[PDB]
C-alpha cells in the first residue's frame, strides 16, 4: 500500500516543486521521507497542504506522516515522534537598518510576519506583536523587505536557503536574536502508530549507516552552517 | 509505582557510586533518569548487575529501563528506545607509543581490551582481534597501560572523564583514530509500552527546555569535547 505523507510544497529547502514551482515535489524532507519508504517497499503518496493545516489535516487521518516536524512537549503528548533526523534553529531576523529590536522580548508592540497557524505565530502572539500572518517564509522575509513588517522569526534552514537563492536580497538582512538552543525536528504521526514510527526509526538508522543520509543531507544543506543530529551504530 | 532501572555503578560518568566506589549511586545518565522519574510522579528503583547482564534483565522483567545504550538497527528491531539524550564518539585508544596502529582495521591480529557482552566486543571479535575481557572501561585501560593488550576501543565521554579524572596519566594514552560519526544514546525499554517512552520523551523536552539538561550535562561533562543532542521546542 501507499504511505500517505502531508506536507506544503512551498517551502524550500524542505518540500517544494522543481522548475520553478512547476515541476515534480523535492526538497530535503521529500527525498528523506521517499527513501524511507522506498526501504519500507512502500510507494509515497503526498498530500500537498497549507501549513495551517497539516497537523489537523492529520487529525483528520488525510494522511499518516508529516515532514519537518518541530519536537514540543505538547506535540509529543499528543502526536507519535521518529526519532529526529535534522535540528533547525530559530532565529529574529530584521532588516539590517532596523535600531529598535535587539532580543525576542523587543517584539512586543513590533509587526511581525509569522505563518497563520504554527506555534511561531501563537509566540509571536503572546509577544502581544502585531501579527502580520504570510503563507510560507518567502513571503515572511517579502513583507519584511517591503517594510511591511519589522521582523520575523524564521529558523536558519528557510532563512539561508533563501539567502542562496538570492544574494543581492540578504545582506539586506540580520539576525538580531536566536534561541540558545537548536531544536530537533522529526517526522510526525497519529498517536498509537507504533509500529510505523519503529519501522521509520529503524529505516532512519540504516540511512544513517550506509551514507545515505550525508548524500541527501548535502544535497540540500552546508554541513557547516546547518545542525545535523547524531548518528547510528553498527 | 516504581521505575525500575538497571545499570553497573562502575561507569563514571555514568553511573558510580560516590566516595570513591563506596556511597550512593550517582552519575549523569543516574541524575537524568532520576529527573525523568521525578518528573512522572515515580519513584526509582535501581539495580545493578555487570553489563553482560544487563539486557537479559530487561528481557526477563527484572527492570524496565536500560541507562546509555546505544542505538543499533538490531537494538531497535526489538526493544523501544527513548529520544536521544546524548551521543558519544567511539574512539581507539593505544599506548602514547604504540606505532602499528592507525584505524580501526589495523586492529585484526592485534590484542584489544573489550567489555564482554558489549557490541565494540563484537566489532573487535569481528575484526579478528585477540579480545580481553575487562570488567569496564577503567580496567581496559588498566589492560592497555601494563601491556596484556595493544589497544581498547572505548566512547570519547569515559576516556576524557578517565582524562579528567587522572591528567597526569594522560600522557601515557593516545587516540589513534575515531569513527567518522558519533552515535545517539538512548534509554531503552522492552518493546510494548509506548506510554511509558512517550511520557519520557515529553519529560527529556521539558528538561531541555527549562535548563535542567545543561545544568545535568555540564556537571559531568566538557561541552567543548562532548557532543550534545539537539535541543527541544515550546
Amino acid at each position: 500500500s501507499a504511505l500517505r505523507v502531508g506536507t506544503d510544497g512551498i517551502y524550500p529547502p524542505h518540500s517544494f516543486h522543481a522548475q520553478d514551482g512547476r515541476g515534480e515535489l523535492t526538497g530535503f524532507d521529500i527525498d528523506l521521507i521517499k527513501e524511507v519508504a522506498h526501504r519500507l517497499n512502500l510507494k509515497v503518496e503526498f498530500f500537498e497542504t497549507a501549513v495551517s493545516g497539516l497537523i489537523t489535516g492529520l487529525d483528520t487521518n488525510r494522511y499518516d506522516v508529516l515532514v519537518n516536524v518541530a519536537i514540543t512537549p505538547e506535540r509529543q503528548k499528543k502526536y507519535d515522534f521518529s526519532i529526529p533526523y535534522i535540528a533547525h534553529r530559530v532565529l529574529l531576523v530584521v532588516r539590517s537598518d532596523q535600531q529598535d529590536i535587539r532580543s525576542f522580548k523587543d517584539l512586543t508592540d513590533k509587526t511581525v510576519a509569522q505563518i497563520l497557524g504554527t506555534d511561531l505565530s501563537r509566540f509571536a502572539k503572546e509577544l502581544k506583536s502585531h501579527l502580520v500572518f504570510s503563507h510560507n517564509f518567502e513571503q515572511s522575509l517579502q513583507l519584511l523587505l517591503s517594510k511591511r513588517t519589522d521582523a520575523t522569526m524564521i529558523p536558519d534552514i528557510p532563512f539561508f536557503n533563501f539567502l542562496e537563492r538570492r544574494p543581492h536580497d540578504g545582506n539586506l538582512f540580520k539576525i538580531a536574536d536566536r534561541m540558545k538552543d537548536n531544536s530537533a525536528v522529526a517526522f510526525m504521526m497519529r498517536k498509537g502508530n507504533n509500529k510505523l514510527t519503529r519501522s521509520i526509526n529503524e529505516i532512519l538508522c540504516a540511512i544513517h549507516l550506509d551514507g545515505t543520509y550525508k548524500k541527501i543531507f548535502d544535497r540540500y544543506f552546508d554541513k557547516n552552517i546547518i545542525s545535523s543530529v547524531p548518528g547510528c551504530s553498527s
